[PDB]
C-alpha cells in the first residue's frame, strides 16, 4: 500500500514573522508562569496541582528546574494529605521523576485486610488520580496491587454522568492513561479537548500552551519537510518498489521519542535511520531469496563498498545508502567533535540484520523454538536496541560512557525491547500466522508451554507489565545515567503502547499526525 499523504508535507515555508510574534509573546507568558511556580505560601494540593497542568498543557520542559527543586522538598517534607487525590497525584508525579516516594501513603485509604474502603467509590477526582498513579508502580509496590481494577470499574460506573469536560477526561483515561501515552498526542489532546472547555481553566497557561504546541509545530513541520525532501531524493518507491512508503510514519516515532526543539538534529538523525531500516526489513520480509539474504548480512558486517558488487544490483542500492548516512551522520557530529560515536549505532544495526537473517532462516525450516531461544532473536529484531542508540546520536551531551551503559542492555532499555516484541507478537499473531510464519512468539509460547492462544497471549500481557514495573523502577534516583537519557527508552515503550492499542495498521497513526503535524490549536 501506498503512502495517502502524497507530497502534503514535501513543502513547508515557514511564516517568519508569526514566529517571531509568537516567540516574543512566550517568553513573557514564560516569565508570568515561572513566577507562579516560584511563588510562595501554597497549598500541597495547589502546587501539585500547577505542576500537573503545567506538565500535561505540554510545557514543563521550560521549568525542568523549577519544577525539580519544588517536588523535591515534598518528597523530603514528607506530607499527609488524608485526600485521596492528592495523595494519588503526589505518588506519581514524585514517582515519574525518580523521586521513590513510599507506597505507604495509600495504606490509610485501604482497610486492615490491605483492599481499597470502597466508601471512596464516589470521589470521582480521587479514582482518577488514583488510576493514574496505579500506572506508575513497581514490583516493590504491591499495596497498589489492586487500585487499577478497584478504580477503574468505578470510574467506568461514574462517567456517564459527569459533567463536562471531566466525563471526557475520564472516558480518555479509561482507554489511553498518561503515564503510557506519546507526551506530544496527549498534550494535544488536554489542551484541546480539556482545559480549553475547563470553566476553571488558567488563561495565562492556556494561551501559553496553545501557542508552544503551534510554534513548536512549525518546527517540526519544517523537519518532516526536509526529510521529506531527502527521501524524495532517494526514490526508493520507483527503485525499490517492494518496500513501504510511510516516512511520514517513521517521523511521528521520532517525534515521539523527543519533541523538544533541542532535540532536533537528533530527531533528523533518528527518522532516517527509522526509515532506512524500515527498508532493510522488507528486503528480508518480502523479496529477497535465502541466497540474497545471507550476501546481504555478510556484506553488512564487512561494512565496506568494496562488497557492493558481491550484492545484487537492488541490494546494491539499499547498501550504498546506508553507508552514505552514516556517513553523513559522521559529517554533522564533525563539528561538535563527536563524530566518532556513530560506530554504536553501526554495531547495533548489524546486530539486527544478523538477527533478520536468522529470522528467514527459522521460516523456510518451518522452525517453532522455545521461548528462551525465539527471544534470544526476536529482541533485537523489534530494533529497539538500534532505536534507543540513534537516540543518543544527536544528543549534544551524550558521553561515551553514556553509550557504554547502553550497550551491556541495561534493565530499562531490556523491558522497553520486551513490551515492543510482546505487543507486536500478539496483534500481528493471526496475520502473520496465515502467512506461514510459525516462528512467531505467541506459536513459540503454545508450542513451549503447550497451552491455547488465549493464554499464550496472557503470558505475554504479563510480560508487559513486568516490563513497564521494570521501567518505572529504573527511573527511580539514583539513576544509572542522566534522566536525559532515560526517557526516550521510556518514549519508545510508549510508542508501541500507542501504535497497537487493542492488541490495525496506519489507521491508528493517521488521527495522531493529523492533530500533531497537520492542523495546528485554534487560538
Ligand atoms: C512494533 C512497532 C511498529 C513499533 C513502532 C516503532 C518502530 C518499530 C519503528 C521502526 C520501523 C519498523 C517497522 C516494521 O514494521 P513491520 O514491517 O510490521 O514489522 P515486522 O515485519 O517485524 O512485523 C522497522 F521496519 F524498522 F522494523
Ligand atoms: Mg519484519
Ligand atoms: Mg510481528
Amino acid at each position: 500500500s501506498p503512502s495517502l499523504w502524497g507530497d502534503q508535507f514535501l513543502s513547508f515555508s515557514i511564516d517568519n514573522q508569526v514566529a517571531e510574534k509568537y516567540a516574543k509573546e512566550i517568553e513573557a507568558l514564560k516569565e508570568q508562569t515561572r513566577n507562579m511556580l516560584l511563588a510562595t505560601g501554597m497549598k500541597l494540593a495547589d502546587t501539585l496541582n500547577l505542576i500537573d497542568t503545567i506538565e500535561r498543557l505540554g510545557i514543563s520542559y521550560h521549568f525542568e528546574k523549577e519544577i525539580d527543586d519544588i517536588l523535591d522538598q515534598i518528597y523530603n517534607q514528607n506530607s499527609n494529605c488524608n485526600d485521596l487525590c492528592t495523595s494519588a497525584l503526589q505518588f506519581r508525579l514524585l514517582r515519574q521523576h525518580g523521586f521513590n516516594i513510599s507506597p505507604e501513603i495509600f495504606s490509610k485509604f485501604q482497610d486492615e485486610n490491605g483492599k481499597f474502603k470502597e466508601s471512596l467509590a464516589s470521589d470521582v477526582l480521587g479514582l482518577l488520580n488514583l488510576y493514574e498513579a496505579s500506572h506508575v508502580r513497581t514490583h516493590a509496590d504491591d499495596i497498589l496491587e489492586d487500585a487499577l481494577a478497584f478504580s477503574t470499574i468505578h470510574l467506568e460506573s461514574a462517567a456517564p454522568h459527569l459533567k463536562s469536560p471531566l466525563r471526557e477526561q475520564v472516558t480518555h483515561a479509561l482507554e489511553q492513561c498518561l503515564h503510557k501515552g506519546v507526551p506530544r498526542v496527549e498534550t494535544r489532546f488536554f489542551i484541546s479537548s480539556i482545559y480549553d472547555k475547563e470553566q476553571s481553566k488558567n488563561n495565562v497557561l492556556l494561551r501559553f500552551a496553545k501557542l508552544d504546541f503551534n510554534l513548536l509545530q512549525m518546527l517540526h513541520k519544517q523537519e518532516l519537510a526536509q526529510v521529506s525532501r531527502w527521501w524524495k531524493d532517494l526514490d526508493f518507491v520507483t527503485t525499490l518498489p517492494y518496500a513501504r512508503d510511510r516516512v511520514v510514519e517513521c517521523y511521528f516515532w521520532a517525534l515521539g521519542v523527543y519533541f523538544e526543539p533541542q532535540y532536533s538534529q537528533a530527531r533528523v538523525m533518528l527518522v532516517k535511520t527509522i526509515s532506512m531500516i524500515s527498508i532493510v526489513d522488507d528486503t528480508f520480509d518480502a523479496y529477497g531469496t535465502v541466497k540474497e539474504l545471507e550476501a546481504y548480512t555478510d556484506a553488512i558486517q564487512r561494512w565496506d563498498i568494496n562488497e557492493i558488487d558481491r550484492l545484487p544490483d537492488y541490494m546494491k542500492i539499499s547498501y550504498k545508502a546506508i553507508l552514505d548516512l552514516y556517513k553523513d551522520y559522521e559529517k554533522e557530529l564533525s563539528s561538535a567533535g563527536r563524530s566518532h560515536i556513530v560506530c554504536h549505532a553501526i554495531e547495533r544495526m548489524k546486530e539486527v540484520v544478523r538477527n533478520y537473517n536468522v529470522e528467514s532462516t527459522w521460516f523456510i525450516e518451518g522452525y517453532t523454538p522455545p521461548v528462551s531461544e525465539y527471544l534470544s532473536n526476536a529482541l533485537a529484531t523489534t530494533t529497539y536496541y538500534y532505536l534507543a542508540t540513534t537516540s543518543y546520536l544527536g544528543m549534544k551531551s551524550a558521553t561515551e560512557q553514556d553509550f557504554e551503559w547502553l550497550s551491556k542492555n541495561p534493565k530499562i532499555l531490556e523491558a522497553s525491547v520486551i513490551i515492543c516484541r510482546v505487543i507486536d507478537d500478539t496483534a500481528t499473531y493471526e496475520v502473520e500466522k496465515s502467512r506461514g510464519q510459525i516462528a512467531t512468539g505467541i506459536e513459540c509460547c503454545m508450542r513451549d508451554y503447550g497451552i491455547s492462544t488465549k493464554e499464550a497471549m496472557a503470558k505475554f500481557q504479563n510480560m508487559a507489565e513486568t516490563a513497564w514495573k521494570d521501567i518505572n523502577e529504573g527511573l527511580l534516583r539514583p539513576t544509572p545515567v542522566s534522566t536525559e537519557f532515560l526517557t526516550p527508552i521510556l518514549n519508545l515503550a510508549r510508542i508501541v503502547e500507542v501504535t497497537y492499542i487493542h492488541n490495525h495498521p496506519e489507521k491508528v497513526l493517521k488521527p495522531h499526525i493529523i492533530n500533531l503535524l497537520v492542523d495546528s490549536i485554534k487560538i
